[PDB]
DNA sequence: GTTGAGCGTT
């Protein structure tokens, strides 16, 4: 019921990858990877919204090895 | 063709 920000994302990681990964925990409403609009190069972080809340809690309780690097899913500021 | 803590153009 709330967006989770994802930190530590590898540079090459794309939206659908993040989606693909996070889907293994449950249904994913949306996903975002923040990039420079001019180059498309990832800024290293993203966002994700889950349908179920229990799926959201689970994802925060642990770190995430995404494309070779440990990533953190935290509640965002503002 | 580069980097590595952070906080979201629509």
């Amino acid at each position: 019921t709330s967006d989770l920000i994802v930190l530590g994302l590898p540079w090459k990681t794309t939206e659908q990858d993040l989606k693909e990964y996070f889907s293994t925990f449950g249904e994913v409403l949306m996903v975002q990877v923040k990039k420079d609009l001019k180059t498309g190069h990832s800024k290293g972080f993203g966002f994700v919204r889950f349908t179920e809340y229990e799926t959201q809690v689970k994802v925060m309780s642990q770190r995430h090895m995404i494309d070779g690097r440990w990533c953190d899913c935290k509640l965002p500021n503002s």
